[PDB]
């Protein structure tokens, strides 16, 4: 359709893309996590499956346009491959992601950014005592892998993970599941790395469905 | 032959792709599984796995055409590559879906597409039971993973997923399988997002053929 | 080098790629299968994994060329992504298939072509029995995945599958296997689909003291 | 922004690549890992599989820019790919290298680059004697595949492998690790070859978290 | 630096690439193997996989140049894909090959190039005596999977298999290993082709590292 098209072009083939945040331009990242499955556990070698969408929202000014201009528009869907996009990383992760998902944002009229690609990630674990009424804590760092804090800063909207979709009948139950920002400093730089760090309580499921 | 490649290339060369739905311009696709494999369960992580084929149908005004201007040409198979394709997922997959058939589409002169890709799921599913004579219930939604109801409706022809492919040696027998259109909300968003419910009721085959 | 460059220069460069066949203007894809072992059965999920040779050949006009134009080059290699290639799939397949050659068609100046991928497929069959003297029986199917028969038909030049490569050494001995031409309908559409039925025989195989 | 799309336009857009080393112009890349985790040992294949962070760094001075021209910009993130990268290879894999971070390296003014993947590797190591106290030695040699001492040199900043980050729950404790540069020879050719040795002493953890 | 630049715009920015050998111009290439690790056998399935280097050679016309024209520079590393490089395909594989270097060759003045890029490869052999002193055999045959011996010349420089590399801690010790030149015909052609037959002979290993 003819308004959105133009609108497309127009941020889109006219331009250098942006190139990334800057000390003097940082952005931050607002990250959010939907845990859907804790699917295996590995006790050999101390990794865990997690599936979880995980929610980005990031605002650009090269990405706003007056609606007015564009038949009252004042968001689109687009792959992302058509913008930036942070490189928000898990940090202890022992198997390249698996995407679950299409890779498509929302784009809003002020520039704002959502985009939530669902994934499937292995990561260090030890599930020692899952079978127990404990549980186990685990805990999963995600941030920018180059950029420090002083290029891109993260925050959540809540410290509570959406359980919401968690899958009832998965062979483990949650028994809590935190997303808190944090600072970090690495071995080859000087300066703070901001994460969200991502700590989920969980023990083998007991009860429900497939239980007498 | 020549007629085509002159369609092809005015369809395919002289304009923007489509943009995508919008709440202005809605679109609604039709959906149906042919459920040819239940292949693996796995029940020290409640994955299942199923081979099936999803058969799409939507329709497009810019993909229109008139048959006498092109040897009354009324319809074309193309790669899906050539067009766009709706961003319909599986929900609760638990890995990268795998793509069984080449992707190739029929577009019929009025706009209308179809396409129908083989697939391979691994999704969440508890089959506790499955050994047994009642066997187990699984479901698992799909639907477009970036777009509301106000830009993509769905609906299926009929409730009854297509069972005349099904692996008459499969390890497990089919006792019902449905599909069925319904509504939902996800925490990222408060709009409608449409899905189509796929449940299936199945069991360890214990008849039929190598039973003697 | 000189007059294969010209002659892959004129072909692929001037004119749009052939649209694939229509009613107007079908294609017949012969087919030929050589089975090279049979590498795997799962019992616990019907599946079994096979690895082969497609044989596949057809012809096109827009291929042709006159061998004295072109110092008298009759035929050439060309990667398979630089031509039309047909949809022939597997049917009952339970995986993608894995590529375990390069992808190269010969094309002659007549316009026909032969390619012939090695691949291993994972596919639906339940493989109960294999360890007794009658074996088991599998069949896979392949045809087109979108072309009805009024577009794409199907030959074998045998009903013979080629067994002249079988591995010796394999977990399981080939008792027969034949290639036939058959034709199907699918729910989604009401025209005939062409398919060659691909039947296997076989058993475990567990004499050999080397 | 404005003045650092004016830089990688003017570094990126206007000339060749940097072709690699030569004898007459070699290049010495430094080396360091930060080990992370030995996730498993396979006993039946003698094959041990890591997590590490490749730190590499090098200097070109077709990537010198000066700050003033640039509003004072003296680094940048960029996509590997923009630029050239040395092919520093484990030779004792057993495996493709499974690549677990974005790669982006950070360029600085003096033309100076700094790259650091982290990476799952497995690669030929008998871990027979894991589970005992002594524990088991394994050695890794990484080094460029294709270029000899007389166009790329290896150096290690210190012969300590970093192990501030490694997983304290894994089911593998180090007892020491180095990284120490070396020259070795191959069949193919006569020319002097360099290498980083990584030597890596661990056993089965049997003390600490999910120890009591 | 200069003059490599301007010597690959020279090779790589004209001329089209060459197209392959003919029955008027052939090609010879020459083949060796470096055999590193005998990973894994599964008497399951009867696969064997093995690690090596496969040693590839042949020469261009159209790689040659005058050095003089280009300061000196008699040989250059290059990117395997800037190049026309021989299908030369293993004819007993079960599995796609897997890479495990980079793929970079090295050109040289007279047109000729060398190119040795170390692979995984799960191939055809029954494992069973194995754990034998007089162990098993197995052979893996190699040749251009679409040019007959009248437009791909295959050689090697000597039959013996390159051992040096061997890993000395594999769970299988190497008895022989010879590499041969054989004719063959397969059943859709009537021209001979050229393969070379990689014979080894290995058993499980019962001495080296450790074994007290
Ligand atoms: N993410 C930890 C390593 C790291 C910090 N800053 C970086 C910049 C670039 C890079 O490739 C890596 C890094
Ligand atoms: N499908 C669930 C998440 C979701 C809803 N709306 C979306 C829009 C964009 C996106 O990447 C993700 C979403
Ligand atoms: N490599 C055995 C089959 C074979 C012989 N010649 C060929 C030519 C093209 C092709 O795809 C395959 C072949
Ligand atoms: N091959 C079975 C499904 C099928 C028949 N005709 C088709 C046309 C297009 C498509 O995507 C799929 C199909
Ligand atoms: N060091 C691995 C073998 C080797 C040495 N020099 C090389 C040059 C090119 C190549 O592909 C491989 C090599």
């Amino acid at each position: 359709q003819a308004n959105l098209m133009r609108l497309k072009s127009d941020l889109f083939n006219r331009s250098p893309m942006y190139p990334g945040p800057t000390k003097d331009d940082p952005l931050t990242v607002t990250l959010g996590f939907t845990l859907q499955d804790i699917v295996k556990v590995d006790s050999s070698t101390n990794e865990v499956d997690l599936v979880y969408w995980e929610q980005q929202r990031w605002k650009l000014n090269s990405l706003m346009w007056d609606p007015n201009e564009y038949g009252n528009i004042t968001d689109f869907r687009t792959s992302a491959a058509d913008i930036w996009t942070p490189d928000i990383t898990a940090y202890e992760s022992t198997r390249p992601v698996q995407v679950l998902s299409p890779q498509i944002a929302v784009v809003t009229h002020d520039g704002s950014v959502m985009f939530i690609p669902a994934q499937r990630l292995s990561f260090m674990c030890d599930p020692t005592g899952v079978d127990s009424e404990e549980g186990v804590t685990c805990a999963l760092t995600f941030g920018s892998w180059v950029y420090s804090g002083f290029e891109i800063d993260l925050k959540t909207d809540t410290d509570q993970v959406d359980l919401s979709s968690y899958y009832a009948s998965s062979k483990y139950e949650i028994l809590s599941a935190t997303q808190t920002r944090q600072v970090q400093h690495y071995s080859c730089c000087p300066e703070p790395y901001i994460d969200v760090n991502l700590v989920v309580k969980f023990r083998e499921r007991r009860a429900g469905n497939g239980f007498f």
